Formats: structure tokens, sequence, C-alpha cells
């Protein structure tokens, strides 16, 4: 025994998964926006709004949607955003695909004009976009805000929003005539006991080390690091493990190394500088050494009041240090994970130099192009990427429906002034129901991430129909 | 106990088997065609519109059908295309001989009919067909084209059908007064990290190779080439040992080669050319070698920067690598699958030298010569032949009716088209629903894989009728 179908029945079944995947999802486009709690086998409760969470710890019987949301998921490791709007607009398009195949139109003439729609939509979204550069720090800060906001770390504590822009500020190298950077490249160091004011950045490389040797100089200067991995018998196996401990000075005087730490007593020897215990990975980079005695670089080292070792002026300038310090352990948690977060996503802005508005301002370029495209093209195809307009469109009012306007007036007047000629910018603020200016309130995201939620979106909804039938043995 | 059944019911139960097994393939007809889902009892999820693949992963519970689809199998092996077009003919020519039945023709008179209808068809394919040469490589080009199309990899990246075209214009053997070639004769290498137009052709045999021994002498020219499948008392077996290093010096003076492949250290003394590591079969087909020191000679060899390895001007001037890197591996790894085809396809061109036209236009040249030769045969015979024809019609209604036309008037155009003298060449353009010229618009397909379905839907449907009775034990 075995199940086929076929024709419409499983196109409606498909169907029927997707706008019940997208179901799940809906209320919790942000900002401002519901959460869902999930709770586990084991009787594990937890509160989330964030997509790329919920798609691993929902569980989904039917094989169409665990196509889709392998899509989804596959979108979020590529460029870190639009998790949630790849899945609303997948939603969408599907929805309205449904009232296209009543009017009996075949399948192969919708995807086939989606797919001509959205190569219109992406020249479109590089047309009206907004160069941007380093030194405009107030549009980065600005993103990193936009970023950074709505938890308990914000910027009502801005230093963390001037934190973060300087530190990728610094770390800028030049490649393909544009600024690169990695993630790998910048480190935080995590501890309890501080403020969230407290956290500071340093130009420097910085370990919360409590102890180094009491007799050693804790001033370092212009100096040389090394980097390691490095009865009566049994009286001289004793004393020849001793010798060893005086192996490591011999050792060092045969390369003149000035701190020399190592991965894991005769300290008073070395000090007439010794760290006890990835990160020598990480000091390499910094001080341009290597973990036979190949030595690394620095201006300054130092060890100071908890307590803490500082690296400051190694070899690489292209490597900086942050040290969050916080008071209690759930605040610190997070705030790595909001914090990383932002400056992540200022690495795509400066990955790629092009920034457009928030608040729904791109969707209502993107649907007045369409709509002077769509009497070109002229046959059947043209009820096809009108049905897309309407579906971009229709993404915020997800957004206005969301933070308690009335969403189709909300709706009208922003299409109505995009009328108006300039204005490009326009959109909602969600703070109060009315009409906003985007770029003076600052409300900003990178390019990059739209276009991957447009890309995404008609991928999996052109997967969803183009299956005629289900075969299973 | 067992059971026996005989007569119309046994036959009807037969004819309802193969219109099951053709009602699976008929909506994935290419191209712009639907796919398939197939479902294994582990979970796996596949996506697929190649018949050959969906024909052994769909299962049948009937015997009838079981003998179907191994004749639709075994036609893939012989010439690699049309097996969904011999499945799709088979279920018009049985769906037919129903029709004939209900007026109480005896199926020995169908079955005679359909044997004397299919030998004037394949003489009319020889006569409306048209010759090309490996000089017209413009028709090639046009060839390779359209088997290579309808993918992500396509002639988008044009470079990719005179890589194909150039790789098999090379390797051209001379037998029987035609061309000859084997898929043995041209070789692939696939890595990754790549763009599909960094994938070049080499006219030479290379290995991508990311090491060779940093003292020998990178470039060897007008050169030989050798193939390989080649305390007290343990000091003195160690030794022995490193001297069988040396020997491999030692046999290599005793003949002079340059450079030396072994199947699985002292390359310093060797350097005052060794390749550390089926495919030394390859190699000796290239060079003339072989795998006691029988070797092989080639103009040149260069190891260069990945890192890759290069053996050029071969002795055997009819050997031809191409290498694939891409960045991606889901790329790579269908691009061989493309690729290949594509190579295979112009392979059935040449080893036989005549062309006919795509779209549907051979089929309504047939079903005229068909209507025109029925009168002469007759007698009962004469509704057979046909109802031959009016099945081989009915082949080009399942592919316009897929593209979303209008199926009928889109025949009768045809049709009345062809009354008209000349324009034998006309046919269902797919990318817009008139009526074009096929032979302008470059869509062809190699005769031998035309008349292979005809042939193989014949052998099929007259096996289907002409059983009676059914019994197990
Ligand atoms: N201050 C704001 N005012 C208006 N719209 C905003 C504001 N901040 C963000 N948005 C809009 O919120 C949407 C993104 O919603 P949300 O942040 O919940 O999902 P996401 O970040 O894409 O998801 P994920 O982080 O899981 O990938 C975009 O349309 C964005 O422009
Ligand atoms: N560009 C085209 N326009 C019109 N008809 C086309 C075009 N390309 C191919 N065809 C037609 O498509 C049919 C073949 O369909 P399809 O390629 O799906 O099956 P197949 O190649 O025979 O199957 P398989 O590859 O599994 O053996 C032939 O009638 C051919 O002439
Ligand atoms: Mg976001
Ligand atoms: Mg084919």
């Amino acid at each position: 025994g075995s199940s086929r179908t076929y024709g419409k029945e499983a196109l409606r079944a498909n169907i029927a998964a997707v706008k019940a995947i997208e179901e799940a999802l809906k209320s919790t486009y942000g900002p401002r926006g519901m959460d869902k709690m999930l709770v586990d086998s084991l009787g594990d409760i937890t509160i989330t709004n964030d997509g790329a969470t919920i798609l691993d710890k929902m569980d989904l019987q039917h094989p169409t949607g665990k196509l889709l949301v392998q899509i989804a998921k596959g979108q979020d490791e590529e460029t870190a955003d639009g998790t949630k709007t790849a899945v609303i607009l997948a939603g969408e398009l599907a929805k309205k695909a449904e009232d296209l195949l009543y009017k009996e139109i075949h399948p192969t003439i919708i995807v086939s004009g989606y797919k001509k729609a959205e190569e219109i939509a992406l020249k479109t979204i590089q047309e009206i976009a907004q160069p941007v550069t380093i030194n405009d720090t107030d549009v980065l800060r600005k993103v990193a805000l936009t970023s950074l906001g709505s938890k308990a770390v914000a910027g009502a504590r801005e230093y963390l929003a001037d934190l973060v822009v300087k530190a990728v500020a610094q770390v800028a190298e030049l490649r393909g005539d544009k600024w690169y950077v990695d993630l790998d490249n910048v480190q935080i160091v995590k501890k309890h006991g501080g403020s969230v004011n407290d956290t500071q950045l340093v130009y420097g490389i910085v370990v919360d080390k409590e102890v180094v040797h009491p007799g050693m100089p804790k001033r370092i200067e212009n100096a040389k690091i090394a980097l390691l991995d490095a009865p009566t018998q049994m009286h001289k196996f004793l004393e020849e493990e001793e010798n060893i401990l005086k192996e490591k000075v011999d050792k060092i005087a045969a390369t003149g190394a000035n701190v020399v730490i190592c991965q894991k007593v005769a300290q008073h020897y070395l000090a007439k500088l010794a760290v006890r215990r990835s990160d020598l990975e990480k000091l390499a980079r910094a001080t341009g050494g290597r973990v036979e005695l190949d030595l690394g670089y620095a201006a300054l080292v130092e060890e100071r009041k908890d307590k803490m070792v500082f690296v400051e002026g190694a070899k690489n300038p292209k490597s900086v240090s942050i040290l969050i310090r916080g008071g209690l352990e759930r605040v610190v948690d997070e705030t790595e994970r909001a914090l990383r977060d932002a400056l992540g996503t200022v690495a795509d802005v400066i990955r790629d130099g092009r920034a457009v508005a928030g608040g729904g301002a791109v969707e209502i370029e993107i649907a007045k192009r369409l709509r002077k495209y769509a009497p070109q093209v002229g046959g059947k195809e043209q009820l096809a990427i009108e049905a897309y307009a309407n579906a971009i469109e229709g993404l915020i009012m997800i957004l206005a429906e969301n933070a308690g306007l009335d969403p189709i007036d909300k709706l009208m007047q922003l299409r109505s002034l995009h009328e108006n000629e300039t204005n490009k910018w326009y959109g909602l603020n969600l703070f109060t129901g009315n009409p906003e200016d985007m770029w003076k309130l600052g409300v900003i995201e990178p390019a990059l991430v739209k276009m991957n939620a447009v890309k995404a979106a008609t991928e999996a909804v052109t997967l969803v129909l183009r299956i005629d039938d289900i075969v299973a043995a």
C-alpha cells in the first residue's frame, strides 16, 4: 500500500501547508510585536520572538512545509537578517496565487509572471537606495541603534552604540575597491559584577585574568611576546623535573621574549612576565606571533585592577577587544546576543555601501514601479505581475495591523503620499500612529538584506507551485 | 487456490494498467513542465522531472505495467533520450485501440495495422530529415544549447555551449565512412571554489593536484612518462627499506623517464618529477604508455596555480579533459549531469549525420503521410492506420496543453499551416503561444532518438494487446 495524490487537490494541499507555517509567524513580525511560548517534551518553558529560533523548536508534520522552512533557515546563515520577512512574503505570494487559480490560469503562467517581476524589483532597489561610507558615522550610529534597540540594553545607554560603531570603524580592510570586515577580527570578554556603562572598548587585546605572579614586572614596553603550547633515582628524577622549570628561562633567554603565555613554581627566577594558563590563536593574530624557538610583538603589556591583564599596540593594528561586565548573568548573556548582532549588521552595511529606509518605505516604491511596468507585458502574465504588487503592499499591513492601528486607511494614506513627487522616504512610525519621514527619524536597514528577502521568497513559492503530484513508497 | 482471467476483461484490465503508468508521466513532458515529489520509506524528499528517475522510485503493483516500464527503462540505456516520449506514445496507441475494440474489431487486425504503419513512418523520418557535419558548427552549438538549457547553468553562460562543442569536435574518429566517438575519450575534473565561467577546456589532460614536491623541475618538455602500480638486523632492514627509495631513481635512470606517477621521502634525490599518488588508465590512453621497465610520451608537463598539474600534447591527440570549478557543491554536481548529457547528445548527432526539428514539427508530417497511405490498404486495416495517425498528433496536444495554451485551436493552426506547400519546419514555440519556424529558432534533435521512440512504443503496445489470458499458480 501507498498513496498517490495529483492535480489541483495536491496543489491546494501544498498551499494549505504554506499558509499554516506563515500563520505561526505573522504576529511576531517586529518591532513592538508579540512573543510565542514554546514548551519541550521535558517541560521547559521558553519565550521568544526570534524567527530563526521558533523554526527550530516548532515541529512540522508536512513535507512541503519542511522544504519552505529549510529555505528560510538557509536564508539566515548566508545573511543573518530577514528570516521572518522571507516567510511572510512567501505566505502572501501563495495566498494571492490562490485567487488566480480560481480564474483557471495555468501554473506555468503564474510562475513565469513572478520570475519576471522579481528582476524589475531587484533593479528598483539598486536605483532608489543611497550610498554611505565609514566617515558618515552618524548613519552608522543610526543603523547600530536600530539593530540594537527594543531590549533592556538599548540606546538609553547609547555608549553601547558608539562602542560598536568605533569597534568596527577600527577594523576596516580594503578589498574589491570596497571596505571589508569579519567578526573573527573583533573579540568580546564577559564577566559578572559590573555595569552596562562600565563595559568599554580598548583598541587593545585583553583577558580578565584575576592573577599573574607577584614578583614579575607588571609593566612591559616595546616588547616581545611568546605564545606556547609548550629512592635515589627518584630524587634524580625529581631534580630533573625541577631543572625543567629553569629550562623555561633557559629557552626564553635563547630568544629574548619579555612576556610568555603557556597553555597549561619557579616564577621568582623568571621575575629575577608569565601567564599561567583558541585564545593563543587570537593573541597570535594580534601579536603577529605563532603558537624550537616565531615571536610576536606589542608596544605595551600591563596587568591592572576585579583584576585584569591587557595587551596594547600589538603588531597587527586591525584587531580589537571589548569587555562586558554586568551585575547579573541574565543581562550579560543576552547583551552579547544583541551587541554582536548589532555589530554584524554594521558589517552588512560596510560590506556593500548602500542603505534603504525601513518602516515600509521600500515596499511602496516597488509597488509603484510594478504597476507602471505591468501594462508593457500585456498578456495573461499581466495579472500575475499585478498580483505580485498586491502581495508586497500586503506586507506593511502586517506591520500596521500589529501596532494597533487601523490597517486599510494607514495604507491608503501612505500610497497617496507617494503619488506626490519626492517624499520617497515616508513610512510608518510605530510609536505614534501617523506616517513620518523615515530618514530623519533614522530608521535604516542594509539593501543586501532586502534583496535576500525578495529572492528567497520568490525561490520558495515557485517551488510550492510547480509541484504536480505526490508519490510515496 | 489460484486465479484465471481471460477474454475482453483481461484485455481491459491490461489497458487500464498502461493508462495508469502513462497518467503518472503525462504532466512532466518537458520543457516548461511540472515536477513530481517522491518520498521514500525513510522519509527523504526528492523533486524531479527526469522520467528515467521517476520510473525507478515509483513502485508498481501490476505485472503488465511492470513489462511496459521495463521496455521504457531498457530504452534509456541503448540511446539515452526518449524515456517519456516512448511512454506517452504507448499510452495514446492503447487509448485509441480501446475505441476500435468497441466496434468489435479483433485484436489481430489492430496489431497488423500498427506494424504496417510503423514501417512507413520510419521511412518518412529518413526522407524529411536534413544532413549535418562537424564543419556545420552552428548547428552543433544549437543542438548543444537545446540539450543544455532550462537549468541555472545554461546558454546565459554560452561559454558552456562552445566548451562542449569544441571538446567533441576535437575527438572525432572516422569509421564506417562516418565519424565516431565515445564518452570514454573525454574526461571531467570537478572541484569547489570557482565560477561557471571559470570552467575551461584545455586540449590537454589535467589533475587538480594541490601538491607536487618542491625541489622538482615543475616544467618538463618533449618528455617521457612512466605510469606505475609500482636491533642490529632491524637497522639493516631499516636501511634496506631506505635504499628501496633510491631504487626508484635506479630504475628511472634505467629507462630515462622524466615524470613518474605512482599509485600509492627521497624526492630531493629525484629532483637532483614525481606525482605522489582508473586515472593511470586514462593517462596511459593519453600518453600511449602502459601502467620490469612501456613508457608514454608528451610534449609538455607543468604544475601551476588552488593549485594544479597539467599534461599537454600527449602522444594520443584524440583525448581531452575539461575542468569544472564552482563556488558551491550543488552547482557542480548537477552541472556534470547536464553538461555530459549535452555532450552525449552531440555524440548522437555525430554518430549518425541527420537532424530533425523539435517542437512537434515531425509529428505533423508523419500524420500527413499516413493519411495519404491509408486508402491504399483498404480493408479493416485502414481504420487501424488512421487510428495510429490520430495517436501521433495526440502527442503535441500534451505539449501545447502543458505550456498553458488552448490545445485544439493550436493544433488546427499547425495542421492548416502544413497543408500549404513547403513550411515543413513550422511547430510550437513554448515561450510565446504562436507557431514559429523551428529551424530558424534553432530547436533540433537527432533522428536516432525519434526512431527509437516510435519503435519502442509500437513494441510496447503490441505486447499489451495480444495477451489473451492471465494464469498464476
Ligand atoms: N523602528 C522601526 N519602525 C518601523 N519599522 C521598523 C523599525 N525597525 C524595524 N522595522 C521593520 O521591521 C521589519 C523587520 O521585522 P523584525 O525585526 O521583527 O524581523 P527580522 O529582523 O527580519 O527577523 P530576524 O531578526 O529573525 O531575521 C522590517 O520591515 C523593518 O524595516
Ligand atoms: N525549445 C523547445 N521547444 C519546443 N519543444 C521542445 C523544445 N525542447 C524540447 N522540445 C520537445 O520536448 C520533447 C521532449 O521532452 P522532454 O525533454 O521532457 O523529454 P525527453 O528529453 O524525451 O526525456 P528524457 O530526457 O527523460 O529521456 C520533444 O518533443 C522535443 O522536441
Ligand atoms: Mg532585523
Ligand atoms: Mg531530451
